[PDB]
């Protein structure tokens, strides 16, 4: 059966610790397993972008491989893969593949975030065929794909079109992080350009969010600092359109006919687009975004829908104030940098959140979070496993040596219900000596709460 | 369906040059895929022993998982794998995997060499409590295991004790090279020490073989050089036991009954015991020897057997003489020596021949043979493809750079016989540096025949 050792399924998708109070953390050595993980065949040959949902039942894995440099595009082929949670006799759990596809047809699908949903995957994709910059000038959004994988060997693939990307968008893309599905629904994050002259674009031409870190401000007037971070949004890399996350919602009942739904959120709310993550903890939704402008702290926020009669469906975000670590980015918009500018910049870093923000009772303040940042505020280099409180670094393990290069982090946690113990598995693209640019690596780790 | 594309079908254990002829050989660059094989998750955990075999219809993989460093000892874990050949469009194939089993149960299988088997794989283990000198000065076998493991994901284990083991053997370990399947006979490598006082002991003290290179002999008297190359089979390091060489074959129609049979060559054919592979090329059958003896070149036999009234079957074998490169060893056992003195060294590099040796016309002096070699005659360092005559390098192609630790290596070459593609790949333990000793990396190539 596609199913996860039990004492695994009801330890996954929770907040471990429910406490509220402080804690102390140490992160544990790397336990070896075989990797699910497949690592490229050549030393130049490239493997990049990791998507990873861990479900109740199964989880499914996502990424990108090419036949040639990272630079060099073309073609690419995408390795997708399902899978169960297994307890070794080594006293920890490890992750077997039970279904393979490998999509190699010539099309260039990427940017793909997985899903895990029932008996299967569905990953959101689109069709490549320029630059990014190419796609932002251009006033065409590029085909949207949606392919349903299934532990039957089923695998289903449609273009899809939805509610509100025609007139309204340049491009869109999927934001790479897993998406969830929830309650019927099937819902990806997305982001692209918004041009700005459309029906949206007229509509959110106001909207900005200026986050603000009090234990470092920028100098400045509010309203100079309001109206740069209000044109941070529109980076003449991207052509000056309007950078907009989004959330690609399906009706999963119909996911066969549906052409689903794009809900647009609040940008008096959320920052400048960029990749991202849903995450369903609990039944509290959550979206990383990746920090891509000018603010390089850890953006997650707590988010909720509104399905409108299944007619134009709403979303509300709320920031959670997070600043302690800082990504590494380039010239103006690196880590050191916390000043509203227009930036395209940044890396992929998400968090797994050890613990309820927002709550029935109050808002905890004790927020805990674990991930891998990279050490440097310039270089995408020096993969450090770590846990973080709201403002500062509760503990910190590096992995590998000093000047090890290391690009996108995904991290997911879960509990083991048998024996307590708490794993967090640090999946991160890293440098080899020997196979093509960025080993993915999943190292699963206990970690330890006091 | 577990069966191969069927393009790879007619193309696969066949001898791709019956040309006898004279040929020029061009190894093309590694073609990127998904490797089938996985890595290790810790940065000093033990990922070794690779062995491997493509059936007509499918493949079987297997190799030794440790969450310690290789040299500490405790107990280990088997990762199994057996999958297809499928056709991508990049252009070249790649080895998807349909079923995967990660035997954690605490017991330390250990030199398991696999075979594929009809619906699935079977493999032969023993089971370690002890080192290996231990083993040998030891006076009796250790647990001898026989898995199965099926695409319908049923796997079975049985202790085996095949004819002749009993009284006569210190101890009996697998090949580590993957064994066949051909004619309801089940055919797997094996090696371990005689008691030199058995029956088994007593037949065959006066056997022995003395291998030469015309274009670089051992000077010195007949005689004495023959009763050094007697010697050499009784290493103190394993106790001056007769290091032996032999096979273990099972009737695969009662495989889960018999306890199969052990069939031991003469020594008078064969070099002192060490790790091996079984081949089926065509219908006839090869025996790569790993050189752990004083001869440092490439050993290679055809071999047949005589099943005799299901009584005691024998083994026939005829070294065919290759001299060309040499393998890395220790102290006197160097790949420059090539006089006979007790040895324990070398490493496991096995060819795969492009051409029939002996065919009903004669013999081919045209042979050729590919594989992976180590560049150096002291030090397991610069892993190279390569393409041999029986006298000559006839191509080398090093993978990466000059220093870069590689020891066990097992090829296997076959032909698309769509496009007449011929393909190796190329199996070899890679000195990584994020994850532990040994990312073992299948590297596929295009071979180029003129
Ligand atoms: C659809 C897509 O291309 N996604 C890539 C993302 C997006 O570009 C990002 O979310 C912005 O929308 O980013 C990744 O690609 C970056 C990577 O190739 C690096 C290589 O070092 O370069 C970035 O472009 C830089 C460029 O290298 C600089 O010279 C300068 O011009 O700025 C630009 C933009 O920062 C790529 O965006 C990524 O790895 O970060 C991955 C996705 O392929
Ligand atoms: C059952 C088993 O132990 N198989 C191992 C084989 C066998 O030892 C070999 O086929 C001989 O029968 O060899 C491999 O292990 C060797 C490896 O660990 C190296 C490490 O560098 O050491 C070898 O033992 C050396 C020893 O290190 C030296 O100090 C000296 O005493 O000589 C001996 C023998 O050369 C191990 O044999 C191997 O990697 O080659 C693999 C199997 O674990
Ligand atoms: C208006 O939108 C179009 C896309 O149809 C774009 O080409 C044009 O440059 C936009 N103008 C401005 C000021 O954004
Ligand atoms: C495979 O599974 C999906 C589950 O939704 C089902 O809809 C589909 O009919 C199945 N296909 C086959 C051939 O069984
Ligand atoms: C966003 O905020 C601006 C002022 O900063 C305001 O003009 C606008 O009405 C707000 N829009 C929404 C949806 O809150
Ligand atoms: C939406 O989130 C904001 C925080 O950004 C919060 O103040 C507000 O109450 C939420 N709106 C609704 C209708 O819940
Ligand atoms: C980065 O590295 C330095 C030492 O190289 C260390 O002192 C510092 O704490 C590290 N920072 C983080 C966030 O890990
Ligand atoms: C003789 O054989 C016995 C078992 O029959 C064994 O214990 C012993 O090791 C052998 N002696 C030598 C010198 O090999
Ligand atoms: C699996 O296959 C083997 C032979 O291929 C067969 O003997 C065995 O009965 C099968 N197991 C099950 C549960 O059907
Ligand atoms: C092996 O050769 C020896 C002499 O070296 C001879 O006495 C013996 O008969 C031969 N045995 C076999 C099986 O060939
Ligand atoms: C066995 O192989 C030898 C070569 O070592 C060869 O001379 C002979 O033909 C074979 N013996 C038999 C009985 O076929
Ligand atoms: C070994 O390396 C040297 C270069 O350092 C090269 O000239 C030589 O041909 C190589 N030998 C083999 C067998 O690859």
């Amino acid at each position: 059966p596609l199913v996860n050792d039990l004492r695994f399924i009801n330890g996954i998708n929770k907040f471990i610790i429910e406490d509220y109070a402080t804690h102390d953390f140490s992160i544990g050595h790397p336990l070896n397993m075989p990797s699910f993980i497949p690592t490229a065949t050549s030393p130049n040959g490239c493997t990049r972008i990791p998507s990873f949902s861990l479900g109740k039942t199964h989880w499914c894995y996502t990424h990108n491989v090419i036949n040639a440099n990272c630079k060099d595009h073309t073609s690419s082929n995408q390795y997708i893969s399902m899978g169960i949670l297994v307890q070794t006799a080594s006293g920890y759990p490890m992750f077997k593949t039970l279904k393979i596809q490998y999509l190699s047809d010539g099309l260039n699908r990427k940017s793909c975030s997985i899903a895990t949903v029932p008996d299967g995957c569905a990953m959101y994709c689109y069709v490549s065929t320029q630059l990014e910059t190419d796609d932002y000038a251009g006033s065409s959004p590029p085909t949207q794909k949606l392919t349903l994988l299934f532990y039957n060997d089923t695998v289903t693939e449609r273009t899809i079109s939805p509610t509100g990307l025609e007139g309204n968008w340049a491009t869109l893309v999927p934001g790479v992080g897993s998406g969830i599905y929830f309650e019927n629904k099937l819902i990806f994050p997305a982001y692209g350009g918004v041009l700005p002259n459309s029906t949206l674009g007229v509509k959110s031409a106001r909207e900005f969010f200026r986050p603000v870190n009090p234990y470092n401000p920028c100098s400045g007037p509010q309203q100079d600092l309001d109206q740069r971070a209000l044109r941070s949004y529109f980076p003449s890399y991207f052509s000056n359109r309007r950078v907009q996350s989004a959330f690609l919602v399906c009706a999963w009942n119909q996911i066969l006919v549906t052409n689903c739904e794009l809900v647009v959120p609040s940008n008096n709310q959320t920052l400048m687009g960029a990749e991202g993550r849903v995450l369903l903890i609990n039944n509290r939704l959550l979206y990383y975004q990746r920090s891509t402008s000018w603010w390089p702290y850890e953006l997650l926020y707590e988010i909720s829908f509104t399905f409108t009669n299944s007619g134009q469906s709403s979303v509300n975000m709320s920031w959670i104030p997070i600043y302690s670590f800082t990504r590494p980015g380039s010239g103006n918009c690196s880590g050191e940098n916390v000043c509203p500018t227009a930036c395209v910049s940044g890396v992929y870093l998400d968090p797994w959140p050890l613990t309820p923000y927002s709550h029935q009772s109050g808002i905890n303040r004790n927020f805990y979070f674990t991930g891998a940042l990279l050490n440097s505020s310039t270089t995408r280099v020096n993969p450090t496993l770590y846990v973080s409180a709201l403002n500062n670094l509760k503990v910190l393990a590096p992995y590998g040596n000093q000047g090890l290069f290391a690009s996108y982090t995904t991290t997911t946690c879960f509990q083991d219900t048998g024996d307590a113990s708490v794993y967090c598995v640090y999946i991160m693209e890293l440098a080899s000596n020997i196979v093509g640019e960025f080993q993915i690596l999943p190292v699963l780790t206990r970690l330890t709460i006091t």
